[PDB]
DNA sequence: CCC
């Protein structure tokens, strides 16, 4: 069973130039009717320990004593990936509804909606 | 310059339909969110998905906009331009989205 | 330049 705003490791394949890749912490943005239909994947976006270098407006900290990651990390909004939901086996976390909040206007930015 | 709306072709070869803002397109972020294009009709009865009659599109067959395969892709990585999504059917784009994100 |  997989929910948005919930936070999970995933593969995100091999290297190529700036595309999302290797194993990363994904933060589940895809809403919950989709999660819970037949639908194979998942769209998430990207988190990254620092947006260092690539700090876009709309990218969201989130402390680590909120989503019980090891350390402070970043929701980065233009980093997005779509995943096998069989992939998603190594659950993290969550981030709660006020932050979730604020990643949604990152989203509502980056994809002009 | 890459604009939001516009189908390229790409190595994922797909057409894919730029569906990240102008302003981020146009900055010096290297990479660019689109959404899929796929020809398997089957795909036009899942909800939030957009029917691209080939007619509406500069793309041989019809098509259809899976906004639930979402992918991100360097910019350079976009050279091959195919056309626009016209207006009416962006705004369906747009929808299903909101709808597969809760945006 | 899907099946």
């Amino acid at each position: 069973v997989i929910s948005r705003a919930e936070i999970y490791w995933a593969d995100l394949g091999p290297p190529s130039g700036s595309q999302p890749a290797k194993r990363r912490p994904v933060l589940v943005i895809q809403s919950d009717p989709y999660n819970a239909s037949r639908l194979a994947t998942v769209i998430a976006a990207v988190i990254t320990s620092n947006d260092a270098l690539a700090a876009m407006p709309g990218n969201v900290d989130l402390p680590a004593t909120t989503t019980r990651l090891p350390r402070d990390s970043v929701v980065n909004v233009t980093a997005i990936v779509t995943l096998n939901k069989t992939d998603l086996t190594d659950r993290v976390g969550e981030v709660p509804a006020s932050l979730m909040h604020e990643v949604d206007r990152g989203l509502r930015r980056v994809l002009d909606l």
